[PDB]
């Protein structure tokens, strides 16, 4: 078989690597669609030139007019490209809750969704799950890919704990007082910030619960600054199975596209002929409260994980524009969450989620103002 | 659903641990037979009383007379017990190539063989494999238990490499010159020959051959790395560059519990890795200039047939010499290399158990001459 692949967010870090893997393996994969935001003119063209098909979407209006030929544009350009293209695999490499509609469309087409866009699942919640068949969503996120490989190591009831590794970000070891002084420069895009703030890991804890069906109190996080161990599963007998590789998104990308077949040569193996060490430390939850906050959001459930994420997108951008200090990103997430008791109802519709996100954006905006 | 277990070597370190896992899990397992040498009579008495089993083999006739009520004694006793006990699992935790006939009798009963005694597989080689059905031999060894767990991570043709971890023993990092002064006590939780085989790296050589025989993976894809914590017990690297590893604080009850109940895991068998406190897992290469045992094992394995039985028998003899104080530490493996490079004839497949025993005899006698002249 030669699987048909739509790449959403193809001008991005993940999309590009994905494109490299596909190009490297013509016999297994073919690109048949590319969606971007329009902000990276050059790349998108150099990308069309190399593919074969001009089946493409651009979000920004001013931007898509600067090119032409473009089958789809508008804020729902990405979503439309999914509905009308035929595929075996849809790779959602978009960023933010804006990936939610194409996530939802991807699932209706009955193709595999290789999910990089964790925010879609995080906001989506039970809604996105209801839209999927067992094993239709295959994670691209290196931790969740690692977990998926390690879970072949037993049966569901033999699972005791899922153990997430985290890099710790660039402020690993810093005091709360050290965090006051953090600049956009030191924390650097929205993906790098989420890492630095550990909001990313919070998102990943939520994504673990949704993907694998494991209680929040059995999802651990451990700081591993080498990022070679990508995550681990601890089983009931005391055994732990772990996945390791030098960090390289091509490995998890490859596995998600060709699941369950492994893609030969996708990435380099650990070198066990050269001395190395793998360190572990506890995450400082006093100084980095974002993870506990995500658990609290997750347990509450319903639309609350939408609120968590939406508050972040708003607070994080506001930090990037110099409008707030670094510790205020999560301070604002918490304030918003503390006031959101109403959104702990299950999202019946797409619009239930969009309402919660609107609510949270505007709540976060006001705390930025105040 | 209750599994009947014969434990060979019950009084030893593995056997004791196995009896504890069994006593902790009476719904899952039942001891139905015990075999021991006769050197630990208090222990054996206590096991008879705790398990209620009188189906016991004792190798030493005089010891069997002292304990009393022993149905099987003599060197063939353990074999006889296996042949004459209905069981679902035989746990062979004997030490050395003397485990060989019990191993073969066990496979012939059609019971699962939970193999702790790696020397009977190393020595029997293809003869043992011909007597086995797929999945019948299940590893108790911590490294191989790990590999079997990690192999669920792919399909056979997705494996690039099997990687065995080594503790490195008490002389990890030492030089060739340093090893010259090693004494029987420095080379001294396991038995005496097993601890010595760890210190000399022969154990790891044996484990390389055992990996090959158990998993049918070529020697050129079986690697070794030194990992001093012994938390990662072994790993598999896949064709896509991904590595899957199995990790736990070192404790044999884990792999024991898993071999008995394979493929079902046993709840609470051992402690899990705890990350509430900072730690590190280290890796370093092994220096073959200093510890040639492993490369030498790979060479014996590639030559095949009775060559692995020669490697092990030479060791059993040369190691015994070292403990009796008759040779220097480095000559254990020097003597194995010399016996092996002279054993051109033994590279033929054994047709019968007698081929293996002849090979062993020849290796032992040549080793003993090297200890002498
Ligand atoms: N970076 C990584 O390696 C990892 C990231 N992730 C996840 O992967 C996802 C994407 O990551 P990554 O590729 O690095 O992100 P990037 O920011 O590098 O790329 C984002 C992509 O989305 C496009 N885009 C931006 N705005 C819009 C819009 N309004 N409509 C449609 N498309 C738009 C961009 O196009 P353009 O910029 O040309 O406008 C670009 O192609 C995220 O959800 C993240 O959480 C998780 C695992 C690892
Ligand atoms: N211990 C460990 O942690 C590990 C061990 N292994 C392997 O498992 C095997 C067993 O090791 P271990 O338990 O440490 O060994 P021990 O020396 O602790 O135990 C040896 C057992 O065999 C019995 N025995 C000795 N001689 C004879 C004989 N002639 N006939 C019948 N029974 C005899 C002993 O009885 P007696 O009471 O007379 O001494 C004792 O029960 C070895 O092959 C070893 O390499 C593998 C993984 C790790
Ligand atoms: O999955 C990944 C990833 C993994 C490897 C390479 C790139 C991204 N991420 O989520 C990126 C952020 C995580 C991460 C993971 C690995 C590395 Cl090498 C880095 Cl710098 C960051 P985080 O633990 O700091 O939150
Ligand atoms: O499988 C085991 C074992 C593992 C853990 C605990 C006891 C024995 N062995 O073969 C014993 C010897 C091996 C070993 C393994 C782990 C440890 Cl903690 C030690 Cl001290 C020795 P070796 O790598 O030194 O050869
Ligand atoms: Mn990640
Ligand atoms: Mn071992």
């Amino acid at each position: 078989g030669r699987l048909r692949v739509v790449v959403l967010g193809s001008t991005g870090s993940i999309g590009t690597q994905a494109l490299q893997v596909i190009a490297d393996n013509p016999d297994r994969f073919e690109v048949v669609g590319l969606a971007a935001g329009g902000a990276h003119l050059d790349t998108l063209l150099r990308q069309r030139a190399q593919t074969g098909v001009t089946n493409i979407a651009v979000a920004d209006e001013h931007a898509a007019q600067r090119v032409g030929d473009i089958p789809y544009h508008g804020s729902d350009a990405a979503t439309r490209l999914v509905e009308q293209t035929e595929a075996d695999v849809v790779l959602n490499a978009l960023v933010g809750a804006l990936g939610l509609r194409p996530t939802l469309a991807a699932l209706k087409t009955g193709a595999r969704l290789a999910l990089a866009n964790k925010e879609s699942l995080v906001a989506g919640g039970s809604l996105v799950l209801r839209a999927a068949r067992p094993g239709q969503i295959v994670p691209v996120d290196s931790e969740h890919s690692a977990l998926a490989q390690c879970l072949r190591g037993g049966t569901p009831d033999e699972v005791a704990k899922l153990v997430l590794t985290a890099s710790g970000g660039p402020f690993r070891g810093w005091s709360a007082a050290d965090l006051e002084h953090v600049t956009p420069e030191q924390a650097g895009p929205m993906n790098t910030l989420n890492s630095a703030s550990l909001v990313n890991k919070g998102l990943e804890v939520i994504e673990t619960h949704l993907l694998f069906g494991i209680p929040y109190d059995r999802i651990d996080v451990v700081v591993h600054p080498q990022s070679i161990i990508h995550s681990m599963v601890t089983f009931i007998d005391g055994s732990t199975i772990a996945q390791a590789s030098p960090p390289d998104m091509k490995l998890p990308i490859s596995l998600a596209l060709g699941w369950p077949r492994r893609v030969s040569g996708a990435a380099a193996a650990c070198d066990f002929h050269t001395a190395s060490s793998w360190e572990f430390e506890p995450l400082d939850t006093d100084v980095f409260p974002a993870v506990e906050l995500a658990r609290q959001a997750g347990v509450a459930g319903g639309c609350m994980t939408a609120v968590y994420n939406a508050a972040n997108e708003e607070a994080a951008a506001a930090f990037l524009a110099g409008r707030i200090g670094f510790p205020a990103i999560v301070g604002i997430i918490a304030d918003v969450l503390h006031a959101a008791d109403q959104w702990a109802v299950e999202p019946a519709t797409v619009d239930d989620v969009l309402d919660a996100q609107r609510w949270a954006r505007e709540r976060a905006q006001r705390a930025v103002s105040g």
